[PDB]
């Protein structure tokens, strides 16, 4: 039925670091690859357990269906500002990942947020700063220089150009080479390292990127063993009005049927400048139809949505209860895509797309038989004995506690009928990620603490249909 | 040295329409063409004197340097919604024009605001509605259908397409043929007129455009005698964050020197969704380098502007005094572009661009010797006996009264030295447009009323260098 928990990422105790000098881990993503391998992804939080600071994007691999796991592999870990007054806020931040595999190329993607040095989503400015500039059909990332108003650009070879279009003696590391790509954004003049473009305080170089929220992507073509340098996918998908744009962490999908088969779907959510985190968080997907080469934004669930009288839009809404945030995405056999969205109604909110994730139907469906206490969830499609189901896992409540694995039957019209609700973990329970394993068996990687563990320890369990 | 006022567009009196059935005129634009022709543009307000309603874009032409003027020529006048409960707010709106001629092609452009039926800039919604959709690289205007969430599109030949991209039996008049193009936007099912996509109340067709602020353009290739159908230029220039985008009315320029010579510059201004008309009004220019065929937005004066030791952006600002609204644009002989902007400081605010209107220098210069009572102004470059000057006209104050023509020497470093401040019209004085007429003479079309004349009557005067100095 259900196995006992195996601890995959171990957090420290009583506010102290673990044996690796790491305080805690958060944000599980569980990928079951084509070769049977399980990739377990996490935020690795070295210094403290906040939503910022020194966080690396890390994975572990199990080649025996989750029994034993290899050593941590670091995808990305940007170097700290060695001059920051407060190291707790003195690192450029990567935070929250989504994992997915392309089933044709077998390429594995990790998509995650990036912010310059500071407090991440909780450090965002009230004012927009332009991040990119289009010059002769090429999009360049902008750099700002203290006491100068104009936009410098990073062009060919990482060479920095003046606002007026002339090459400088300065250059950015745009092809990072150090372990964990900790050299990305390093600012040189000739062969002299001066600082880093992601540093925002006590700078030793003249240049910095726009203070904003970014989305990065790294990929692996060797079953998660090694990873590419980070690719900045922001300018492909972030609209000029968006404040925050970030992933809904967990595991993305690839569409298996319909006109859009082969489409990679990555849950994301945005905020606007009208109400930001107070009334605007809005879920959507970004997608790629060319096996991860180019990315596009779908429309938000909240775009032209009717809410208590009146239409809203994600770019202009200010409605706490109509927010939807981190989400988990599933495709049905009839071609429909369901988006299970974290929200503030107390129960499960589901949006439906008829066109492979680009637009959403007018109604958000509420399922009062599945509680949602305002915490991430994960959901996967499953076939059992020729019958179509959805498995969804989240906290049972009243707080981030008592982990549940809910089983739904999907009807021919895509309506969901909730059959079973199975507690899987007493005590602390938060973020979780599900995968199908290959028999009637399923794996879950989740957040949980016991015995004074720092939030969180990430643990793994297998269950089967008899548990379900 | 200063002629008596000649009335060009005459308002009615005591809230009554004039002889032509028109309550009032507003928003002068004066343009001296290649031919020597003077074109005077205006908002023609049929129903009342507010910032919405039934408003036509109209011109008159003078062929004798402002002495006599011909009959009204209507550029654009969208038909009213015949089913609207309140006629004063029952018409799609055009409002505020900029005129400019391309010196090479001789083409004359009128660029002006458009809004569907309602209260114009004072009727904008709190929530965005997407207005355009790119389908396989092609940009189409969206239509919304009663009882449906999805975006229909207006495609080739005006054919309305479903959200899934199927042709319907519905069609939009995209190539209007009626006088003043009053049929633009008409919605047909095959051969039967059903209603109009610009109507927002008591609709008789199923379809309507996004509720938004738009920018339209019409052009003349025959010295202002006839005009093209309106071009919707909005998607070329309006960003996904902009709430209002509209012209700073008057007369635009064509750059006459430097690497961007030939560039057409059109003052505009935006608001955002953070503070709209309370704290985000921000000047910039849109420009064309291909003789008016395609248009691009410059950056706002307020983009990356330091205010109170902190950087703002036009898209996110909320600062009353940092706003800059309608503006007038002038190029210096050194290549620099000056933007004189209506503002809330009580005095004249000027921005400088060194890249042909695309970005603006960090410091907005203020001149305490020219008052700004928060009203439109016009300014023009001029040369007198080998020396460079700018002439600017606006109200002297305290209110919108006491028209002034100000004269500045432009110094070698681009600094302006204000030399003379000459009264040109006592009593009411508001919007105005200046043009150099040649041989030391200048013309001005301006808003003024007397004895119970509805706001406003548009009058013309000519003056010479002697009046200036
Ligand atoms: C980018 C970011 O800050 N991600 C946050 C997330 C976020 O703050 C909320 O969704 C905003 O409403 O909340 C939570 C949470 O547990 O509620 C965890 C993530 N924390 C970490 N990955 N450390
Ligand atoms: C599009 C529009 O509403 N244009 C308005 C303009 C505008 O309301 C302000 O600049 C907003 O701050 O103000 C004025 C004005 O006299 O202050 C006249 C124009 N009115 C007419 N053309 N009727
Ligand atoms: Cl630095
Ligand atoms: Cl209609």
């Amino acid at each position: 039925a259900l196995t006992e928990k195996t601890d995959i990422f171990e957090s420290g105790r009583n506010g102290n670091p673990n044996k690796d000098g790491i305080k805690s881990y958060r944000i599980p993503a569980l990928l079951k690859t084509d070769k049977g391998t399980l990739i377990a992804g996490a935020d690795e939080r070295r210094l403290h357990s906040s939503d910022w600071g020194d966080i690396g994007m890390v994975i572990r691999r199990s080649e025996d269906n989750g029994k034993t796991w290899g050593d941590r592999v670091t995808i990305t870990n940007l170097r700290d500002n060695p001059k920051a007054s407060d190291p707790s806020i003195g690192s450029p931040v990567n935070i929250d990942m989504v994992l997915v595999q392309d089933p044709e190329t077998k390429r594995i993607f990790s998509i995650y947020d990036m912010f310059p040095e500071g407090k991440g989503i909780f450090g965002m400015s009230s004012q927009k700063e332009e991040a990119y500039k289009k010059i002769d059909g090429k999009t360049y990332q902008i750099l700002y220089r203290e006491g100068e108003k104009g936009a410098y650009t990073i062009r060919e070879n990482g060479t920095v150009y003046t606002p007026d279009g002339k090459a400088t003696d300065y250059r950015v590391v745009v092809d990072p080479v150090k372990p964990a790509y900790s050299d990305k954004g390093d600012l040189y003049k000739g062969d002299q390292l001066l600082g880093n473009i992601y540093f925002t305080t006590n700078k030793t170089s003249p240049f910095r990127i726009a203070k904003d929220s970014y989305l990065w992507m790294s990929y692996s073509d060797d079953d998660g063993k090694t990873w590419s340098a980070p690719q900045d996918i922001t300018p492909m998908v972030k609209a000029d009005w968006m404040k925050f744009l970030g992933v809904g962490p967990g595991t993305g999908i690839v569409l298996r049927n319909g006109p859009h088969k082969g489409r990679i779907l990555i849950p994301v959510y945005t905020t606007n400048n009208v109400s930001h985190l107070d009334g605007s968080q809005s879920s959507r997907v970004i997608y790629s139809d060319d096996h991860g080469k180019t990315w596009h934004a779908g429309e938000a669930v909240n775009d032209n949505r009717q809410v208590d009288g009146q239409k809203i839009h994600s770019s202009t809404m200010n409605n706490r209860r109509a927010q939807n945030t981190e989400s988990t995405v599933v495709q049905l056999n009839n071609g429909d895509v369901k988006l299970f969205m974290r929200g503030l109604t107390g129960d499960l909110q589901v949006a439906t797309s008829k066109d492979g994730g680009v637009t959403w139907e007018k109604d958000i469906k509420r399922y009062p038989q599945v509680k949602d206490v305002y915490v991430q969830m994960s959901a996967i499609h499953t076939m059992h004995e020729g019958k179509e189901y959805i498995i969804l896992s989240n906290a049972g409540g009243p707080k981030r506690e008592n982990g549940m694995v809910h089983l739904a039957r999907v009807e021919e019209n895509g309506e969901l009928t909730w059959l079973k609700h199975n507690p899987i973990q007493k005590g602390e329970f938060a973020y979780n990620s599900l995968q199908e394993l290959g028999n009637g068996e399923y794996g879950i990687l989740y957040e949980h603490t016991e015995k004074g563990q720092n939030a969180y320890t990430l643990s793994f369990r297998k269950f089967n249909w008899e548990f379900l």
